[PDB]
């Protein structure tokens, strides 16, 4: 697996967007995004957590 849980804990408030309105799981995952559709009102794909560039 590419990215782990701890990359994905993103809280709400912070999660920069990585997809779109009905992006689908697998585009996400596609990006390297994070899936959550557990939060309504708040990015459902986001960027993780990583080292930086
Ligand atoms: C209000 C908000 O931040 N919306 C996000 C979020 O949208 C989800 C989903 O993709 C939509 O189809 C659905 O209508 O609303 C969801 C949120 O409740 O996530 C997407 C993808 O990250 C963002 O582009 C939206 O802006």
């Amino acid at each position: 697996v590419g990215l782990s849980a701890n990359q994905c804990a993103v809280p709400a408030k912070d999660r920069v967007d990585c997809g779109y309105p009905h992006v689908t799981p697998k585009e996400c995952n596609n990006r390297g995004c994070c899936f959550d559709s557990r939060i309504p009102g708040v990015p459902w794909c986001f960027k993780p957590l990583q080292e930086a560039e």
